[PDB]
């Protein structure tokens, strides 16, 4: 037993990380088959980031201006193209460590692991959620751009995120692997600010199920509620409205524990209205929202890859 | 910026994980060079765990009774020995993926990453601390025994933990890679209970430094304190006494931020006596103690491996 914020094993992604240098800018790239994906702002200095015209800046870049290094060995760039906000650098060697993979555009509220990297080298791994305002709360220093987020199902890596920017608020924005930003954000150093950081209600409920499975039960009460009544409280607390689809998604956890979904909603309603009274749940003094219902089942049943 | 509980990249350890089956018991082993390390209780059924005589139970095991599988390929066991609470299974093939490595016995308060595995296959990775009562708060289901904890320095994996048992309280105990338990625990299903779960004071202070570096500063106050005065409060709150060695270890973080160690101790004293008043620090509503001073510098300076 025990429940921890757990990232996927990162070995399959470590083997895909490269360093991409263009002029004086170095960030990370993702090498899959004979293509390296990286943020298009690798072509920019920090001064260019205030109002870049990427098509114009790219005119002055040729294949040989993109230096790509896998460990200590140089790859040969034989073509390049801009797709949305990423560059695709065609190299002459397919990555021998390419895993089975897919590119997926995740929905807000879903979770993924991030392999934070610098100069093409892995630093660490941690689990994130795509927030309802389309930011993530990561750990990214200068040079971490191009680090990726992913999920693994058995032997297949589903890449869902590439890091591009930090906002002045200290939160993080980026694209899918087709280069389309999550949310309204752009790869320019501007006044762009995140909206309300709403709480992912279905995930909180999943984590309360995880708590019950792992022995934390003090918050179970004698009440029930309805979706409409619960949502009147969710709105007050800046929680996402809970839908019938969410109830359905909690079905397996409800069956495993014998606690009806709406009974758990009534427990959450009380926790929102009365606080935790100095108590903890699964070692946390706040209501955790970065575990999906699938994450909870995965960890509680020991799924491997 | 941003500060997250971050595990080491796990690829180097993933390549060392194997499945070890003896009779009807299957757990994980660690394959380094031509040796596989695993918990000696692989020789036990759950019924044997109440009062095992491991030397007697081992008499009835031969090399061929230990089935070792690396992925889908079987390794050949050519010798076995018991060292403390681990078995060393000599195999006829050195692991081609063996990293540079060391075995280290960590001190209470130090942190490490755990690669949780089942049937020799990785499930996930997360960061733990060796608690002052010599337990860890992990995520381990049946079959996770033999999963290991480690640190990485550049290219060298320092293995420090192997998982053996879960106590009835739901906390986790295990050995170093020489097979010696951390703390007073034994590999028997008995009444053994953990002592007081004291808070790792130096780590809390390190995390408060990390908070200041990353913009959370509301808890900085106008007070200072002394080691002896602070420790009168630490004792009340079941915090480890802070020593001069701890002050020295916080020196680099103190220099980076310009906040004297004893000034940060005064901030912590106020947080202990008055609580957080519903506020948060680095996304937590409790005082986090599983980041060492080294961990904070590592993450804030982007150290890679």
């Amino acid at each position: 037993s025990g429940f921890r914020k757990m990232a996927f094993p990162s070995g399959k992604v470590e083997g895909c990380m490269v360093q991409v240098t263009c002029g004086t800018t170095t960030l990370n790239g993702l090498w899959l088959d004979d293509v390296v994906y990286c943020p298009r702002h690798v072509i920019c200095t920090s001064e260019d980031m205030f109002n870049p015209n990427y098509e114009d800046l790219l005119i002055r870049k040729s294949n040989h201006n993109f230096l790509v290094q896998a460990g200590n060995v140089q790859l040969r760039v034989i073509g390049h193209s801009m797709q949305n906000c990423v560059l695709k650098l065609k190299v002459d060697t397919a990555n021998p460590k390419t895993p089975k993979y897919k590119f997926v555009r995740i929905q807000p509220g879903q979770t993924f692991s991030v392999l934070a990297c610098y100069n093409g080298s892995p630093s660490g791994v941690y689990q994130c959620a795509m927030r309802p305002n389309f930011t993530i709360k990561g750990s990214f220093l200068n040079g971490s751009c191009g680090s990726v987020g992913f999920n693994i199902d058995y032997d297949c890596v589903s890449f869902c995120y590439m890091h591009h920017m930090e906002l002045p608020t200290g939160v993080h924005v980026g694209t899918d692997l087709e280069g389309n930003f999550y949310g309204p954000f752009v790869d320019r150093q501007t006044a762009q600010a995140a909206g309300t950081d709403t709480t992912i209600t279905v995930n909180v409920l999943a984590w309360l199920y995880a708590a019950v499975i792992n022995g934390d039960r003090w918050f179970l009460n004698r009440f029930t509620t309805t979706l409409n009544d619960f949502n009147l409280v969710a709105m007050k607390y800046n929680y996402e409205p809970l839908t019938q689809d969410h109830v359905d998604i909690l079905g397996p956890l409800s069956a495993q524990t014998g606690i009806a979904v709406l009974d758990m909603c009534a427990s959450l309603k009380e926790l929102l209205q009365n606080g935790m009274n100095g108590r903890t749940i699964l070692g946390s003094a706040l209501l955790e929202d970065e575990f999906t219902p699938f994450d909870v089942v995965r960890q509680c049943s020991g799924v491997t890859f």
